[PDB]
């Protein structure tokens, strides 16, 4: 099949031909920011493998207007190509008159043009507000995975690595940025200038970046002499201080850790006003949402600091994992994403131990397990075809699970030997691609006995879901049963590395497991045992017999006799098994008693988090009797810890997190004191007019409480357009959405659609925010459902925005009716809409919810009433 105008397409696969091979791109881009469009040309040094009559590469929404091929030897300079477009595959065919010669280089060259992108992809247009209120424009590129083809025609696959030499024409008012340092700038006739950037090292197309803006920067040098710069709106340079501080510390770390220098001479980090992704690891020119990069001490909280540190860590980890060593294809995207996600941990634990990220890491794995316990889940490494399916590859499986199995592997292998694996892997594939298999070979190959580790992880990456390790203890015998953990299978089996402890010795006994079942002995008929120490392994464990009761009991007495991460694990698993049917809800609720003793914030916040969830499920239905006793059990129990909370910014990171956590809970639950203090602080802030200062850690709590009055809601909204801290704006918007008036919420949404006051990039989260609230769950469903067509103009399905707009408004549903409506809406989508994997997940999720209610609801009712007694 073929098009556009009659004829044919010499090639049919959406994968590209391996015959033509790019070695270098001379790229010239001439953008106009008043005209809001660009004009550009390129010259690709090709190498022909087998002889051909046609050249196939990617192009999209690019008006190509002059195709030639030149002869370094064949012919002279030169000859003209016939250009053939085929949109349904985002390809174009270049037709040669004289068949090409194997083993000879050529130069494809063309002139193309288009308008600057209209939303977050390819070479698009963004704006921002200045302190004076001036609206300003920049042109920025975002290409992963398949948008480079919208900027310049090219062999747009991660394998087709090449060097890139980029030139940009610009006005005097702007600067031009790109992957590589600027070699020279040359004055042109009509007063124009032309930046010439140093040729890039070999790199995939999705990492090519360029920006013309009037931004401001702060610069510094790492030990190995790299110039790191933080670019941002001129009026925001003050917020770039931490980023620079962290940037250097991290790049340094990574160089030492990977034993590989950052190749380039400079690394820029730039804060983009309108930025869809969280950030992008463009080699040498990493782009960020302002909330991912900018920090303001007067307005950015403790967790904020931890956020931007984390995301900075993530992106620098990419320069090695992803940039230097790139996956062959988007099926193995996890090799880039899972590792970056993991290095966040390592790199931040190393350079910033005081941020206590180590205790926050289990959340990563927990978050994904929620979805990995559904049938509709998928294996880390899975096939991907159409762009949409490639986009879909970016999720908590590729990221969280990916990072979580490595953390398992590292534990199995010890830091050093694991580290050695990664030094070798990155070195072995520098400036080239790699495949899932390639990795495991290097991680296990750090006499004559061998690491078959490959066998082990290969199953971890190739099969969906998470294992449930059952354990029976008849005296000194332990039955070991493995299952596919499900939320209430046949064929699954993992080589799952076991860990455990006895009540006797806190000494850690390791072990393996490769068969459907085995058994182990116990050198002491002991009280309890605790499998999976610190939850370092990607599996759930359920104790048969008195195992669950003894372990719980232990916590009720000397709770300190169990590792804190062991606690967090017990707490996490106990409730998961309730949803699995392997436990009865009151046993979980009966564990949350020792939380009166618990001082380790991680564990205390984990337990509390579940009780807080139940409240919100109850509160989302009109289940008043339960939701209320639930409220009054949190206010009475935990009254000690709640009352110790200062409305300040003092103590450690976990101190500050605990405070914000607790204080939010109280104000959520309408605790008289709490809501009177926040109302006070707020009224002061307003009646003083910004002059007074709310501690950052309560900034959101305060704004949200002040949001309840219409005077406050209007002030907060008006102060939303005036703020120069996007982190504050973030908190104001959340507060704006804790309102009870449908029109106030509706307005926020409508303003979001418009994307003038509230940037488009925030629509997904905003919609999500509103939906969680009882007063707003219907409104959102209505909206998404009704305006779905206009939503698909703005976003891709499945862009994270759309995927998130969907689940954000439905996943929390828990009634048969809603399941019908949603089931029926996903149906409607059966056209340009259908299909997305998210459809399944959501449905399986809404059903998991209904069943949890039926299987466990009344139990909640009486465990709570049993307490009110
Ligand atoms: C991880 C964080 C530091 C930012 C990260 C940047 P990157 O370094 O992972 C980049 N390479 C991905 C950019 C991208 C995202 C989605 C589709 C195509 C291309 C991210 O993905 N962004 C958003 C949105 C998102 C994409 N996949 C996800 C998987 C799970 C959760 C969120 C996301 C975010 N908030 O992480
Ligand atoms: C983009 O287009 C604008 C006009 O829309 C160009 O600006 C004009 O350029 C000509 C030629 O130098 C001058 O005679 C005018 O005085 C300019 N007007 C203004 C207000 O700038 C601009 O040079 C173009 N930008 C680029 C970099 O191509
Ligand atoms: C394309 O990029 C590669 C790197 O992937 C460049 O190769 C380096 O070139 C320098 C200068 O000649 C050598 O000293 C290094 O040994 C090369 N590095 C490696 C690891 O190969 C190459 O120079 C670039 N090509 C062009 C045309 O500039
Ligand atoms: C090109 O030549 C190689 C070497 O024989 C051959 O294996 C390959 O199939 C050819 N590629 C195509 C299909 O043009
Ligand atoms: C964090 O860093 C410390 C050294 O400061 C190291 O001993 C520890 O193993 C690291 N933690 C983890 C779990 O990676
Ligand atoms: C709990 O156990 C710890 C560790 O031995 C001990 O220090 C403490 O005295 C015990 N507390 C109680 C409540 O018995
Ligand atoms: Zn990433």
């Amino acid at each position: 099949p073929v098009a556009t105008n009659g004829e044919r397409f010499p090639w049919q696969e959406l994968r590209l031909p391996s015959v033509v091979i790019p070695l270098h791109y001379d790229l010239f881009v001439h953008p106009n920011l008043t005209s809001l469009d660009f004009v550009a040309s390129e010259k690709i040094e090709v190498l022909v493998s087998n002889a051909t009559q046609f050249i196939i590469l990617h192009s999209k929404d690019l008006e190509i207007t002059n195709a030639t091929l030149q002869s370094e030897e064949y012919m002279k300079p030169g000859k003209e190509l016939k250009v053939l477009s085929y949109p349904a595959h985002e390809q174009i065919a270049l037709l040669v008159p004289e068949k090409l010669t194997p083993h000879l280089k050529y130069y494809v060259a063309m002139d193309f043009q288009a308008k600057l992108g209209d939303g977050f992809e390819g070479f698009y247009k963004s704006t921002y507000r200045t302190l004076g209120g001036e609206t300003r424009i920049l042109a920025v590129t975002d290409f992963e995975p398949t948008q480079a083809r919208m900027a310049f025609p090219c062999f747009d696959e991660p394998l087709f690595k090449a060097n890139f030499s980029i030139k940009i024409r610009r006005e005097s008012r702007h600067i031009a940025l790109s992957n590589m340092p600027k070699v020279k700038t040359i004055e042109l006739e009509g007063g124009l200038l032309e930046d010439h950037f140093e040729t890039t090292v070999k790199m995939s197309t999705y990492l090519v970046a360029y920006i013309v803006c009037d931004f401001h920067s702060l610069s510094g040098f790492t030990s190995s002499g790299v110039k790191v710069s933080i670019y941002a709106s001129p009026d925001k340079r003050n917020q770039t201080h931490y980023a620079l501080q962290a940037s250097l510390k991290l790049l340094d770390f990574y160089e030492k850790y990977f034993d590989i220098y950052y190749p380039l001479s400079k690394l820029d980090l730039i804060a983009i006003p309108d930025f869809a992704p969280g950030a992008m690891e463009n080699w040498g020119l990493i782009t960020y949402r302002e909330t991912s990069l900018l920090f303001d001490p007067k307005t950015s909280s403790a967790s904020d600091k931890l956020w931007v540190t984390r995301v900075i860590a993530h992106e620098l980890a990419h320069q090695w994992f992803g940039n230097l060593v790139t996956m062959e294809w988007w099926n193995d995207i996890w090799l880039k994403e899972g590792f970056a996600k993991y290095m966040e941990l390592i790199a931040v634990n190393a350079t910033y131990p005081e941020l206590q990220f180590d205790d926050y890491f289990l959340n990563v794995c927990f978050e994904v397990i929620t979805k990995d316990s559904l049938n509709s889940s998928r294996p880390i490494s899975k096939p991907a075809e159409t762009p949409t399916q490639i986009q879909e590859m970016f999720d908590e499986v590729s990221y969280n699970k990916g990072a979580c199995i490595l953390n398992m592997l590292k534990d199995f292998l010890g830091e050093e030997k694991f580290q050695k694996g990664i030094i070798q892997y990155l070195k072995k594939f520098s400036y080239r691609n790699a495949k899932n298999d390639d990795l495991w070979s290097s991680l296990s190959n750090s006499l004559g006995e061998n690491a078959e580790v490959k066998e082990m992880m290969t199953t971890w990456t190739l099969q969906k879901g998470i294992p449930l390790l059952v354990v029976k203890q008849d005296g000194c015998s332990l039955r070991l049963q493995q299952e596919r953990f499900l939320q209430g299978q046949e064929r699954y089996l993992w080589h799952i590395p076991l860990t455990y402890s006895t009540s006797s010795s806190n000494v850690i006994h390791r072990h393996i497991l490769k068969s459907k079942t085995d058994t182990l002995d116990l050198p002491e008929k002991t009280s309890w045992v605790k499998f999976n120490v610190d939850s370092n392994g990607y599996y759930i464990v359920h104790y048969e017999g008195h195992g669950w009761d003894q372990l719980i009991t232990q916590l009720n007495q000397n709770h300190t006799l169990l590792r804190p991460k062991d606690r967090v694990g017990l707490i996490h698993d106990v409730f998961q098994l309730v949803g699995a049917g392997r436990l009865t809800l009151d046993k979980a609720l009966d564990m949350t008693y020792y939380l009166q003793h618990e001082t380790s914030s991680p564990a205390l916040l984990e337990g509390l988090s579940y009780l807080e969830s139940f409240y919100h499920m109850m509160d989302r239905r009109n289940i008043s009797d339960i939701s209320e006793n639930l409220k009054r059990y949190l206010l009475q129990y935990f009254k000690p810890v709640i009352d110790r909370q200062s409305w300040s910014d003092k103590g450690s990171v976990w101190d500050r997190m605990l405070r914000s956590a607790l204080l939010k809970l109280a104000c959520d639950l309408n605790h008289a004191p709490c809501i009177q203090k926040a109302a006070e602080l707020f009224s002061q802030w307003m009646e003083s007019s910004g002059k007074l200062n709310i501690p950052t850690d309560v900034l959101k709590i305060v704004y949200s409480v002040g949001a309840q009055t219409t005077a406050g809601w209007n002030y907060l909204l008006e102060q939303y357009e005036l703020s120069m801290s996007s982190a504050e704006q973030n908190k104001i918007l959340y507060a704006l959405s804790t309102s009870k008036h449908q029109e106030k919420l509706l307005k926020l949404i409508e303003l979001g659609m418009e994307g003038k006051v509230i940037k488009t990039q925030n629509l997904a989260a905003l919609l999500h925010a509103i939906a969680r609230r009882p007063k707003g769950q219907q409104l959102a469903w209505d909206f998404v459902r009704e305006n779905w067509t206009h939503l698909l103009k703005k976003f891709d399905l499945g862009s994270y925005d759309i995927r998130m707009i969907i689940s954000g408004t439905t996943a929390h549903f828990s009634s048969k009716d809603k399941l019908q409506e949603v089931k029926l809406f996903f149906e409607s989508l059966e056209a340009q809409g259908s299909h997305l994997d998210i459809f399944q997940t959501v449905l399986e999720t809404i059903t998991k919810n209904i069943k949890w209610l039926e299987k466990n609801l009344p139990t909640l009712r009486t465990w709570l009433m049993v307490n009110t007694r």
